[PDB]
């Protein structure tokens, strides 16, 4: 009997558990738990150190993933790249972060080429660049309203290869922006996006990092316009089946978390 679960603030509607407990359900590991743990940034340390012998690993979500990746000893090389960790898994001396959200938005779209559209300069979108180049983007323009921090990301999609600028969102150049990408992945809270869902409405393809409450205003004006609309649990899906294997040491149970995910 193993344990895992999820530390974040808020943690109390967090849909990890349903993914986690259904994949370990499929693999057999019947007795195996997934806890919601209430945890910040400074208690990360905390909860972690005090875990005993039978905890495989956590997933970490905001707002100690910066932490996280501080506290491992070992640390993956697309953790480091992008900057935080989602994922915290067990070693004989000590503690691998890796960063998930990667596999997240590159699971979620799939494919892409071309010109890509990010919103936000945080969060998950330091992720998304990554996971965009990964798919073969070849260029991405950022849109986000904090420009010192879209700057680090604009350097950060550089580095992977991928031609990058900043756009600022009343600069007059989102129409423009919009025109020339063919995914737009949107990674800032649906109150801020909203007003803007009639100029990003036009992208053939959405992923928007938000899925409770649903719809968003954006998913609903590009669903509107016959827009492909990717919700945030496919996100979270795809991000999932990489800690359930690190967690494990087992494949992925896709159809059984799959199956969860629907429900959700």
């Amino acid at each position: 009997p193993k344990k895992a679960g999820v530390l974040g603030s808020p943690i109390a509607h967090s849909r990890s558990p349903q993914l986690h407990l259904a994949a370990y359900r499929a693999l057999g590991l019947h007795d195996w738990t997934y806890e919601r743990i209430e945890c910040g940034a400074a208690e990360l340390p905390v909860v972690v150190g005090g875990f005993g012998p039978e905890w495989v690993g956590v997933s970490v979500t905001m707002p100690g993933k910066f932490a996280a990746l501080r506290f491992a000893d070992e640390r993956t090389a697309r953790a480091d790249l992008v900057g935080s960790a989602n994922t915290l898994v067990r070693t004989p001396h000590g503690w691998r972060a890796d960063n998930t959200d990667i596999d997240g938005v590159a699971g979620a779209l799939g494919a892409a080429a071309g010109h890509a559209l990010v919103l936000g300069s945080g969060g998950t979108a330091p992720a998304a660049v990554v996971g965009l180049a990964e798919l073969g983007v070849t260029d991405i323009t950022v849109v986000a309203r904090n420009s010192d921090k879209a700057a680090r990301l604009v350097d950060l999609g550089t580095r992977v290869g991928v031609a990058t600028r900043f756009c600022a969102f009343d600069s007059g150049g989102l129409a423009d922006a919009v025109a020339a990408a063919e995914v737009l992945v949107s990674t800032i809270p649906a109150e801020v996006a909203a007003g803007y869902a009639g100029t990003l409405a036009a992208i053939p393809v959405l992923l928007d990092a938000i899925y409770d409450p649903w719809p968003t205003p954006l998913a609903a004006a590009v669903g509107s316009a016959g827009g492909r609309v990717i919700s945030g649990l496919q996100m979270l899906l795809h991000q999932a089946f990489a800690q359930v294997e690190q967690f494990t040491g087992l494949p992925a149970p896709r159809e059984a978390m799959t199956c969860a995910l629907a429900a959700l």
